[PDB]
């Protein structure tokens, strides 16, 4: 009967509660189909909701700055967002910094992608990895626990690597510096795996070790197909006039073959990672956010 | 240069400040070596930092429960406390479940060992794991996730099994109540270990997962050796006259041959253990608290 979960249907989560005209634009900015409804009643609850966990935080800091005698040591409170390829990540992310800049105290809010952790495809190919990408072996784990470790250590800089959809590999020299923000979204489908996802080259510290408050966003895995399919079509119509561009291989298809072979690789490479890997770690999560049809939120779970 | 953890000295945690005569007994009652210089220098300070901790945690709660409008359940803080075989976890526990108990606000300070969630002897022997005791496969570890689980859910009782010195096995009926304390404290070697290592039987969501503060007390491994020892031919004199007692078998040894016997399973069995399963497990904790010659605390490292 019971959970270590507080849940939440929509009504009750927009229960818990406006914008203005240059954050609307910077909303629409972010994404097309985001509904402005949809940010009102479900991200700004949660924007509010994190505030509350930082504030909290900050307010003990200073109470045990006061205990310990230090110095006090800027270090950034780190929020997570795991989940399926496709489900809105990013998007949660990008609404997320948006959101949190609103607040006087914690102005400087730095999003970073795990995905420019991932191993340049010059090593993925020599390790017959071409095809994993986004499985744990795919990934520079030990990087990204230090990147993230390096943080939690009041280091004044970190420097993240980036990863290009374009050329479909790490940036060769693309490196994103972050220095000492007041939040860093750290945003990817592997930031909620440990040691045991990484029995090829273990590490022992993981990286929710370092984060303070992490979300998993979730959806049942036919949506998430449905959303999978739709971002490969816009990838491939958005790459029809550049011929150098990775999803330029896919323009020669037909929208039908498109389909069947985004179908395919949805199959064989994404639900088989989403199974094995990503939703195992679900109930790591601070917060579990669950969408239905449209990206609506359905249901709100937070650890009690 | 920069690491995730403040650190201080002992001269250093000590500058960071007594008790009444029931006190005293009682601390003396834990143990008759434990020095009162130590508990007032250090341990004092431990529980006032513990408390600053659990204080901040019942004031977010107050805050989310007027912003969530939650009936508002009561959850346990749950402290786990880590380390080797013979570094003190035991003695550490009890001596923070008597002084966190000093507060009108958490009265009610549960403490369970890990202990207890070993397989019995019957299923041990069946497994061929009668030397591999405190190791990962020796460990019901889905049962023990369950009870912080539980806890974490506000389950209004959970039961724990209990082991036994005695006979060296879980007590087959001794199983254990607790029912909603404001604290839990939660003791033994594997309170820091996750999905990695239990590979024959993989959990996905770890008992630091619902742990609020972890502790990991540590000691180099030669001083870990001699309280060992120490402690075997402290168990093997406790058992001269009960012919029934599992160490009343090393009775019949002389005190020579105990030692040599002592040493042997420290190498074999309890140094295997730390540097495989347990050590590499201490940079996971929140806190973590380095003994010297005669048990004297000479560093505390506490997460930025
Ligand atoms: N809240 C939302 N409203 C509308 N569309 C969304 C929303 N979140 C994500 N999407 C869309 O769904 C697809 C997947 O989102 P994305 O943020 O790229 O996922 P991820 O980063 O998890 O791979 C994209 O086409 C994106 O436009
Ligand atoms: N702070 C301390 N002062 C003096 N002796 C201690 C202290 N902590 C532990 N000991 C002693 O060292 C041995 C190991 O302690 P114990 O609490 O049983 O360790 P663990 O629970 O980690 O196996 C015991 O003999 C105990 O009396
Ligand atoms: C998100 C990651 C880390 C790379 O940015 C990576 O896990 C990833 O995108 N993996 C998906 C593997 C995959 O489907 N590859 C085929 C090419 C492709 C990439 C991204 C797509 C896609 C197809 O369809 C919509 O999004
Ligand atoms: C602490 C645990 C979980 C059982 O209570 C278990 O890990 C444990 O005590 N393992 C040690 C294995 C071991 O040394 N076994 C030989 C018998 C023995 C038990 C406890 C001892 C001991 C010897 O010397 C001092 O403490
Ligand atoms: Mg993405
Ligand atoms: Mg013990």
């Amino acid at each position: 009967l019971m959970t270590p979960y507080l849940q939440f249907n929509r009504h009750q989560w927009a229960a818990l509660r406006t914008l203005t005209e240059d954050e609307i634009t910077r909303l629409k900015g972010i994404n097309e189909d985001l509904s402005l409804e949809e940010v009102a009643e479900i991200y700004l609850p949660l924007s509010r909701l994190l505030n509350f966990y930082i504030s909290s935080n900050l307010r003990r800091q200073a109470v045990l700055e006061q205990f310990l005698g230090t110095n006090g040591q800027r270090i950034p409170y780190i929020i997570s967002i795991a989940g399926s390829v496709a489900v809105g990540k990013s998007t949660t992310a990008r609404v997320l910094q948006a959101l949190l800049s609103r607040w006087p105290e914690h102005r400087h809010v730095e999003l970073i992608t795990t995905d420019g952790f991932l191993h340049p495809n010059s090593v993925l190919k020599e390790r017959g990895l071409m095809k994993k990408k986004g499985f744990p072996q795919s990934y520079d784990m030990h990087r990204l626990v230090k990147f993230v470790s390096d943080l939690k250590s009041g280091v004044p800089q970190a420097t993240a690597p980036v990863y290009s959809h374009l050329i479909y590999d790490v940036i060769p020299d693309g490196d994103k510096t972050v220095a000492q923000p007041d939040i860093l979204i750290l945003e990817g489908l592997n930031v909620l795996q440990s040691g045991m996802d990484y029995p090829h080259d273990p590490h022992h510290v993981f990286v929710s070790d370092f984060v303070d408050f992490s979300i998993y966003v979730d959806a049942p895995e036919e949506l998430l197909k449905s959303w999978y399919i739709n971002r490969f079509l816009k990838f491939r119509e958005g790459a029809f006039t550049d011929p150098d561009s990775y999803f330029h291989n896919y323009a020669k298809l037909s929208k039908e073959e498109a389909v069947d072979i985004a179908t395919s690789l949805w199959n064989e490479i994404n639900l088989m990672n989403l199974k094995e890997n990503i939703l195992p770690t679900r109930e790591r999560a601070s917060l579990i956010m669950t969408k239905s049809a449209n990206h609506s939120v359905n249901q709100v779970r937070l650890r009690k």
